[PDB]
């Protein structure tokens, strides 16, 4: 259940959370556009569920893709702020959850992101403790959908 | 249309935008559940969109109203980081649009926000001045619709 998984978030996950999302949050339009194109990259067959973004090849180019990128990030936003206290990151999480259960995205095809994410974090160098705190937020909201 | 609405952001709105943000945009969660209720008390018709809220006179305590009112105010912190940059803010404003649009929300409903927004404002003792500002940044959302 989501309220299960948001007791995961142990206090050194939320501190490396934090501290990578410092550097990470600094630059939402290329961070989220990078982790999207990475997305589509990587798992193709998620295209189809962003069919009115248009020519998703085109990156930053696309206003669509570039919308929806920076947007992204302030749910990523909104999370991390919300970690101090529980009943709200649930409710958030909850709220969030709503228009991706109705797109029919599972829990499944949601994980897909932490690939990308991974990248994301490594390429501004941090490693594998960074991306495994950031797959066990991710899967609060996998316990959501 | 939503780039000329965004023309009428000025140097000295956006200034008053950013200066009544700090203060408003510090505590998401009270201000954001205080406009909310607001709309609901002052236009209660509006309460027909959020039948999945459930009830919503419990304010604060209603966890969904709770969540969504949180989120509502990253919506607002995302338009005001991109305030500097049409381009982008042009390009989260009709992100931003695509689920209004489909609830049926019209640019006239959607205005009904900006009492609760002036009210709330006058709470940390911003003036008319301020809501004006407000409600031309409003008005660009409102542009999209
Ligand atoms: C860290 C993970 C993700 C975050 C933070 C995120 C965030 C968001 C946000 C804030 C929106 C706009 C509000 C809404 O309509 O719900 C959105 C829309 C959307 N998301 Fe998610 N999302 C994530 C991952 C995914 C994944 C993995 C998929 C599909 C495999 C997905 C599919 C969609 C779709 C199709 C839309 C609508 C796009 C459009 O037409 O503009 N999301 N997401
Ligand atoms: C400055 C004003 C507003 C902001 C910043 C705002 C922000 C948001 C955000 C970020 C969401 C979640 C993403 C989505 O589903 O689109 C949302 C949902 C929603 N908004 Fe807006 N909104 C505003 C005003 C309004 C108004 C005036 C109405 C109707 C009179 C409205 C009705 C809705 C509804 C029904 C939902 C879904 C609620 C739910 O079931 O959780 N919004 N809005």
């Amino acid at each position: 259940s989501v309220y299960d998984a948001a007791a995961q978030l142990t206090a050194d996950v939320k501190k490396d959370l934090r501290d990578s999302w410092k550097v990470i949050g600094s630059d939402k339009k290329g961070n989220g556009v990078a982790a999207m194109t990475t997305l589509f990259a990587d798992n193709q067959e998620t295209i189809g569920y962003f069919k009115r973004l248009g020519d998703v090849s085109q990156g930053m180019a696309n206003d669509k893709l570039r919308g929806h990128s920076i947007t992204l990030m302030y749910a990523l936003q909104n999370f991390i702020d919300q970690l101090d206290n529980p009943d709200d990151l649930v409710c958030v999480v909850e709220k969030f959850a709503v228009n991706h259960i109705t797109r029919k995205i599972s829990a499944a095809e949601f994980g897909k992101i932490n690939g990308p994410i991974k990248k994301v974090l490594a390429s501004k160098n941090f490693g594998d403790k960074y991306a495994n705190a950031w797959a066990k937020l991710v899967a609060v909201v996998q316990a959501a959908l």
